[PDB]
């Protein structure tokens, strides 16, 4: 009469398993079990969803899945209660749904277990209290499959037919594309435009060197456009006298960062570790199957009392009552990507290579460091007019590190009081040129994605990855490029699909499965308006040119 777990993963299975009872046998569905394969019954079929018929869809069951999902059944007899421990997230509430309906059975022999780490006191709670499949997040998480299968099975043919065959259209993949083509386009159109900047060497009154650079000329910003304005401002600068007008000495700080979200995490892992997308996903995920760290996939930095309470403890005891905050700090119940245990380091992780023990360090760091008291430094401005001049130099001296303790381990501005005089020493000019606008990294993209609504923790790599290996753009030195192709497709989609490939709207439809997901919508009225606008757009498409429908790829002579 034991009960039954069931999870997605053995990894998970292993990890989970030492939380559990004996009453408990947990098993792995190894996989999702079961998925997907004006109207046409062979278009239908490819699809396996009905746009036409109510959205009738016709799951089946993944290659070689009978014999787990035999499996099951089988454990599921002998339990009195089954346990979907999926993961947290409406695609784990879709899994679920998919195990619970193959087991098959009265919805009461079935509970929907959540939890946002895999620990003891976790997986406790977790089974102390179990819930309920919650239908709407598994309506949302098949809204939002259901018409990603029909922007990408009804626009692609188009695209074979009037672009070339073998290209992919993407509900969001689309979208993220034409983010990459306007930064191309941006960058292709930009003109570099010459500045001049002009540093200057001085000596104070007890001889030490200060660096100043010329801020404002006539109390207007210095910006000489060329060399003959720079060599005039420079034979003037020469000539001048150098003196501090102005002392400005204020105590800064600077705060950690807030825990890890998904998106961050991944910008960080980029910048600091160069670990692409695709790469840190993976390794989170193994870090938060083998109960590493928390669930991986959130938006939230939202941090429980425990871990907050394990984390101030361990700065207390390893940093001291100066790292220590007066009381906790909270940022923006999902929660932050954060160890499981502050006392388990990057080194005593088990089974995890380099590169994954490096994502738990940065994640670890991370954590600890935004529960400790900010850096404070001693910042100082100088002013010094020369003639009809304004220069600058700005300082500054760690006066308590902070939470910068808990990071690896790593200018200062000579005595003088306002009113010295300062002895030019030389006086530098320096040719510059506006940089176009950076080019799209791994980062900065799922940054612009979260930044306009569009992605999804859950999303962002999937999208990432899947604009790549269909010739749209390409990575290069840690870069983005649009291939042409991407921009041919772009112009096509963006003239015949505007709704569709539109940050707004396309913002608007993450809203709207939210909305599905909140019981604020029913998922086939949302998918009813959705696949109206959408099929509005295609029949336009699909006519000649002359009607209004998509350009072809020709270059007619
Ligand atoms: C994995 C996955 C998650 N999700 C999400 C978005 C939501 O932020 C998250 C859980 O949100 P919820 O608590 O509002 O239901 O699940 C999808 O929409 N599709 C997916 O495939
Ligand atoms: C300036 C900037 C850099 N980055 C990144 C991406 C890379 O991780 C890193 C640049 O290093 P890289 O040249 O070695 O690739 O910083 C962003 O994600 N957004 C930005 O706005």
């Amino acid at each position: 009469g034991k009960a039954l777990v069931i999870v997605e993963s053995p990894a998970k299975a292993k990890t989970i398993n030492k939380y559990l009872g004996s009453d408990y046998v947990v098993k792995s569905s190894v996989g999702h079990i079961r998925d997907l394969p004006d109207e046409r019954g062979a278009l239908v079929n490819r699809m396996g969803v009905d746009p036409w018929h109510n959205w009738e869809a016709h799951y089946e069951v993944l290659p070689g899945k009978e014999k787990v999902v035999s499996e099951l059944k089988q454990l599921a007899e002998k339990a009195d209660h089954i346990y979907l421990a999926t993961d947290l997230d409406r695609e784990g509430e879709a899994i679920a749904w998919h195990l619970r309906e193959v087991i098959g059975g009265d919805d009461a022999r079935y509970s929907r277990v959540v939890f946002n780490e895999i620990t003891k006191n976790a997986i406790r709670q977790a089974f102390n209290k179990p819930g309920e499949l919650n239908i709407d997040r598994v309506n949302a998480q098949q809204a939002r499959r259901f018409m990603d299968r029909v922007v990408g099975y009804m626009v692609s043919p188009l695209l074979w037919k009037k672009i070339a065959r073998g290209l992919s259209a993407g509900r969001v993949q689309s979208v993220a594309v034409r983010l990459v083509v306007e930064r191309e386009r941006e960058i292709k159109a930009f003109v570099p435009e010459e500045f001049w900047e002009v540093d200057a060497s001085t000596t104070t009154p007890s001889g030490e060197a200060l660096a100043l650079q010329v801020t404002h000329q006539n109390d207007k910003p210095f910006r000489p456009v060329n060399k003959e304005q720079t060599q005039a401002a420079v034979s003037l600068l020469e000539k001048a006298r150098y003196s501090v007008l102005e002392r400005e000495d204020k105590p800064t700080t600077s705060k950690p960062g807030a825990p890890f979200i998904t998106s961050t995490l991944q910008q960080a892992a980029s910048t600091r570790l160069g670990f692409g997308v695709k790469k840190t996903m993976m390794m989170a995920q193994r870090l938060y199957e083998a109960g590493y760290i928390t669930y991986m996939r959130t938006d939230s930095t939202n941090l429980s009392q425990d871990a907050v309470n394990m984390v101030r403890g361990y700065i207390s005891d390893n940093f001291g009552k100066k790292y220590l905050p007066e009381s906790p700090n909270q940022y923006a119940a999902h929660e932050a990507i954060r160890p499981s245990d502050v006392n388990v380091m990057a080194e005593s992780l088990k089974d995890m290579e380099a590169d994954a023990q490096k994502l738990y360090q940065l994640i670890w760091r991370q954590f600890v460091a935004c529960q400790m008291t900010p850096a404070k430094y001693d910042s100082t401005t100088l002013t010094v007019g020369a003639g009809d001049f304004r220069l600058k130099a700005r300082g500054r001296i760690l006066r308590f590190d902070g939470w910068t303790k808990v990071m690896p381990a790593l200018r200062i501005l000579p005595a003088v009081n306002k009113g010295d005089a300062l002895t030019l020493v030389e006086l530098t000019p320096a040719q510059h040129f506006t940089k176009p606008p950076a080019r799209f990294s791994e980062a900065s993209l799922v940054k612009e994605l979260e930044k306009r609504g569009i992605g999804r923790p859950s999303t962002y790599a999937s999208i990432i990855s899947t604009i790549q290996d269909r010739g749209y753009v390409r990575v290069e030195n840690r870069r983005f490029y649009a291939e042409k192709m991407g921009e041919i497709v772009t112009d096509r989609l963006e003239e015949n699909f505007r709704e569709l490939m539109n940050y707004d709207f396309t913002a608007q439809m993450e809203n709207s499965l939210d909305q599905v997901a909140n019981h604020e919508a029913e998922w086939k009225a949302v998918l009813d308006h959705f696949f109206s606008d959408f099929t509005q757009q295609l029949d336009k498409a699909e006519k000649d040119p002359e009607e209004g429908g998509m350009r072809p790829n020709q270059m007619v002579l």
